[PDB]
DNA sequence: TAATATTAC
């Protein structure tokens, strides 16, 4: 529906590696996907405290690259070093985001609508 | 976890 407001899931990605393998599962995805940055090579009430966010959007329209530039901004603060966007279909053919961000500060996520995104259409 | 939802290492 027109300029719905679209919520993540909120993770502090226990490995990187992992999700982003994760969320470039689907044989299709390269044309799925937006990225920005440099990949950071990581050594081994709401509150997410963590420079690596793993973000699920469910049922959410939103263009992965129009996604990631918006979480670019939202996120400025903890500066932004690597993001990965993906849009996946759930099992009824509708689309969902998933998305890797990688900060250089740890984020402190204490209002679970921190991340909300409203589509322009 | 909240708070979207069946998607979320
Ligand atoms: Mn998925």
């Amino acid at each position: 529906s027109p300029f719905s407001i679209f919520h993540p899931n909120i993770q502090a990605a226990k490995d990187c590696n992992q999700v982003r393998d994760f969320i470039t599962k689907e044989v299709d995805s390269d044309v799925n996907t937006a990225e920005w940055g440099t990949f950071v090579a990581v050594s081994t009430r709401f509150r997410v405290y963590s420079k690596y966010l793993f973000l699920t959007y469910p049922q959410c329209t939103l263009e992965p690259q129009y996604a990631l530039d918006s979480l670019r901004t939202l996120l400025n603060k903890y500066e932004p070093l690597y993001i990965a966007a993906v849009r996946e279909l759930h099992e009824d053919g509708s689309p969902h985001l998933h998305v890797l961000v990688q900060n250089k500060l740890r984020a402190s996520i204490t209002n679970p609508n921190a991340l909300n995104l409203r589509m322009d259409t």
